[PDB]
This record gives C-alpha cells, sequence and structure tokens, in this order.
C-alpha cells in the first residue's frame, strides 16, 4: 500500500482533479470482498506502472460525496482519469491481465 495515494472527499480535487498525468482511482470499502483481489494486483501495478500511472483509493463508506458525485453504483469501481477528467471506467473483478489491457486501450 505503500504507493496508494489514500484519497477522501477533501484532497480529492488536489490529488485528481488538478493532478497532470493519468490517476487509477479505486472504489471500496472493507465489507467488499472483490475489493481484497483488486487491491494485491493494484500494489503490482502501482509498482510496475510506476512514472506513467498513479494509483489511488477512496474508501465509499468513509466518503459517500465522492462515491455519489461519480456515481458509483457498486464496488469495485475503478476510475481513470487524465489531467482531471474522467476516461474510462471498469466496475467489477477483473484479472491483472486484464487490467493492463484496459490501461492498454486508454492510450493516446
Ligand atoms: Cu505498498
Amino acid at each position: 500500500s505503500d504507493k496508494i495515494i489514500h484519497l477522501t472527499d477533501d484532497s480529492f480535487d488536489t490529488d485528481v482533479l488538478k493532478a497532470d498525468g493519468a490517476i487509477l482511482v479505486d472504489f471500496w470499502a472493507e465489507w467488499c470482498g472483490a475489493c481484497k483481489m483488486i487491491a494485491a494486483i493494484l500494489d503490482e501495478i502501482a509498482d510496475e506502472y510506476q512514472g506513467k500511472l498513479t494509483v489511488a483509493k477512496l474508501n465509499i463508506d468513509q466518503n459517500a460525496g465522492t462515491a455519489a458525485k461519480y456515481g458509483i453504483r457498486g464496488i469495485p469501481t475503478l476510475l481513470l482519469f487524465k489531467n482531471g477528467e474522467v476516461a474510462a471506467t471498469k466496475v467489477g473483478a477483473l484479472s491483472k491481465g486484464q487490467l493492463k489491457e484496459f490501461l492498454d486501450a486508454n492510450l493516446a
């Protein structure tokens, strides 16, 4: 978790909306089973993609305002931001390989 940005309602603007480049935000909660595998994959992704992609987490139980703003309906949900705007989303569990091709799909 050393390479994952911890987001809240109060840091989201600065850390995501005003951030240059790509940020992958993981919307999660402790009660979400599928979110645990997502977390392990994301640690590897954050490491492998350092300097190309920032990875972050937003707990929806603790930050319902942000969850509502982005229309989160179920978790896990991954939101990919580029220069402060939503570029892509993926709802529900996926494999590491699938996440890599989802990321590749969003290359300029
Ligand atoms: Cu870590």
